[PDB]
């Protein structure tokens, strides 16, 4: 199913992001998506993508974790809503748990294979 | 014949009319029934009542002033996706109106009744 291609492609994702490998975390990604993270600019392409990810790993974030709740597929595309938890530093060292929530429009290339083309997320509140 | 970004645009209208008439209902009709929008720093929300729930705390805190700038529209048949920028007046941390500004994403799609409404939508905070 396409939700589950989107699944199998997350996996990777995460793999990549709790490996240290932020090459292979942009390597999933078109090499003209965006990123739209708070409090940040929008982020153009995949090399810029890629020191995006970098950097969220410089600060400490880790054991990022990724839940589809849904997807939508239409064509070339496919929309999908989830949700997010991480682990980063506190003031104390002392890592605090995160949370969020993504809408992700995904493009699948002329090889077959779905990428993220527009990535976008926020902050939840716990719970 | 009208394109699905000139019928997206003419939604866009209809929902800025809405929000600045502090019309919370108004602005949830834009959406689809089975519609989800993510506030930052709140959970969240599915479906257009819920979705009229969060607009009229918006308007209830004072947010106001809303300005929304499409900057790109990708369609795909009966959906499409939206990118743009948005700027507001909201209270600060001293509960004083300040600029307010950031970036959004919406998936749009077109309903049985040949409407474009909102499907997905997100946004957060751009940089001061």
């Amino acid at each position: 199913s396409a939700k589950e291609a989107i699944e199998a492609a997350n996996a990777d994702f995460v793999k990549a992001y709790n490996s240290k490998d932020a090459a292979g975390v942009a390597s999933k990604y078109m090499d003209d998506a965006a990123a739209f993270p708070p409090d940040m600019a929008r982020v153009d392409g995949r090399q810029n993508i890629q020191k995006l990810w970098q950097g969220a790993m410089d600060m400490g974030i880790s054991e990022l974790k990724l839940t589809t709740l849904d997807v939508q597929e239409s064509g070339d595309f496919a929309f999908e809503s989830g949700s997010f938890s991480l682990k980063a530093p506190g003031k104390d060292s002392k890592l605090v748990d995160a949370a969020g929530k993504y809408v992700v429009v995904w493009r699948k290339g002329q090889d077959g294979g779905w990428k993220l083309y527009r990535d976008i997320w926020n902050s939840d509140p716990a719970k």
